[PDB]
């Protein structure tokens, strides 16, 4: 009973957070095995951020310039390299708390948990989605740049995001753990605008199935639609087009509820056209799009 | 930048979760020092839940009937006692991962994080509030009954909730860690209804201050009000009456934004009377009441 925006338990990731300082810049790092990963802008002063030449700025840096502290104990840096927009600092000690892990590059629409940190210390955990414009709507302040996003499959942590930047509009940009930015963003103090933040249709449908499973059924209509008809309405409302791959992934939710995917599409089409009329679904007055179909199954089945 | 429903990092609590089984009933327990705390209904069969006499059912139970497993290793039970609606199982081993902790009984309107668990294993973490009717709107399934709610002050975990029950309406009830239910609920399979779930006014005001700090300012009006005038409108909209104690706690947010508390009350009064007109505040189409003034300060300042 009930449906919440739920994050993964963060303990396995808390055990990896470290503080990285270079000169007067401090941010967070992720310590896995004998490597600490952190945004490469740790080498920059605020002046350097205007137009940084990272390869050039890195020539002035040695292993001993990167101060890495895990808890209140200093780690010895024995190597450093730049991979895209991240630095990899080789330390002389493997993190004893390194969980089983993978580095994954997620697609827009995928959700993940963020462990927001400051000075290598966790402040909180929340659930995010990679937006269709490749920004995330997080909660980050100056100093949060070490922070990572991740998913867990039983005991394996798949790290998918490292936070680098806030856009002038207050939305967030970052990279995967190979240092490649999501979207077209660059790690420079230059104005960068985000594209259309469309609604993740397959996730809204998943959340309407979660609503039916939890008893919120008022929005179920007497209609059906087709993918093409639904998509004409999705386009008009800045929703992502729905494909047969999305219909396929919704199959288990359709099976569990007995509501055909296209019938749920027709109920969504009526909600878009009629609005909520002051009503709520799962305590929300808007259509929630940051639960994937897998998230709904996981939460509704009690996966640990 | 950004404002999210954020939970506390859960690692310190994950280190305390255990599985407790008695007969054919399995739920979660909280292992702190050499004591495991769990709902007393672990001793009941589904038939026993209709009208349980817990003292009588406990006479048929010995230490060896309580099976406690931490990870995949069994703990030896050397004592057991009932305190209100919880059992305290004394084990022969202190939990090596016991954090600094306190047991606190929270007031309605207070928020906390929940680490939802099944079979002593964490499934996820989310943020809750103790509702004014002493229910919580969680996300819990059968088997989640060990699960706890907590707050953290730097390194000390204050446990405030243990989950026991879902009401026929799908809202949740539980106890503090001394086993006293919040509200009038009893641990029995008998229909129990909840009272009015009013809106936590001081938390909505805190969230409107978070919205102004994060750039969402459209709702700021040219008016002010008084506590008595505001409360006439709060009563009409099923909002909790605002007191001078609530105004006092909002002082830091008023100081940080330069918006007098009563002016923010007048902006809230207009939102109640006019509605949102299809607009959003912090990505919500309703007024959010599960952030306390302390939560807003903590999140907006990056407390770790
Ligand atoms: O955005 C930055 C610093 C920065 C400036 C320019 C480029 C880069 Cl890569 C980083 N810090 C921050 C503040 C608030 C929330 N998230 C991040
Ligand atoms: O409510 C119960 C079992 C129960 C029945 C009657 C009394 C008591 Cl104390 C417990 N389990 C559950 C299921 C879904 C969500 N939260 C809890």
């Amino acid at each position: 009973s009930g449906f919440r925006k739920m994050a993964f338990p963060s303990g396995k990731v808390e055990g990896c957070m470290v503080q990285v300082t270079c000169g007067t810049t401090t941010l967070n790092g992720l310590w896995l095995d004998d490597v600490v990963y952190c945004p490469r802008h740790v080498i920059c002063t605020s002046e350097d951020m205007l137009n940084p030449n990272y390869e050039d700025l890195l020539i002035r840096k040695s292993n001993h310039n990167f101060l890495v502290q895990a808890g209140n104990v200093q780690l010895r840096v024995i190597g450093h390299s730049m991979q895209n927009c991240v630095l990899k600092l080789k330390v002389d000690t493997a993190n004893p708390k390194t969980p089983k892990y993978k580095f994954v590059r997620i697609q827009p629409g995928q959700t993940f948990s963020v462990l927001a940190c400051y000075n290598g210390s966790p402040s909180g955990v929340y659930q995010c989605a990679m937006r269709p414009n490749f920004t995330i709507k997080g909660s980050f302040l100056n100093g949060s740049c070490g922070s990572v996003g991740f998913n867990i499959d039983y005991d394996c942590v798949s790290f998918c995001y490292m936070h680098h930047m806030e856009l002038p509009t207050g939305v967030h940009a970052g990279t995967d753990l190979e240092g490649n930015f999501y979207g077209p963003f660059v790690d420079r103090q230059t104005a960068q605008a985000a594209g259309t933040d469309t609604t993740i249709t397959v996730n809204v449908l998943a959340w309407l199935y979660a609503a039916v499973i939890n008893g919120d059924r008022w929005f179920l209509n007497r209609f059906t639609t087709t993918l093409n008809d639904f998509n004409l309405v999705a386009m008009k409302y800045n929703y992502e087009p729905l494909t047969q791959d999305h219909v396929d992934i919704l199959g288990p939710l359709s099976a569990q509820t007995g509501i055909a995917v296209l019938d749920m599409c027709a109920s969504l089409k009526e909600l878009l056209q009629n609005g909520m009329n002051g009503r709520t679904i799962l305590g929300s007055a808007l259509l929630e799009d940051e639960f994937t179909p897998f998230d709904v199954v996981r939460q509704c089945s009690g996966v640990t």
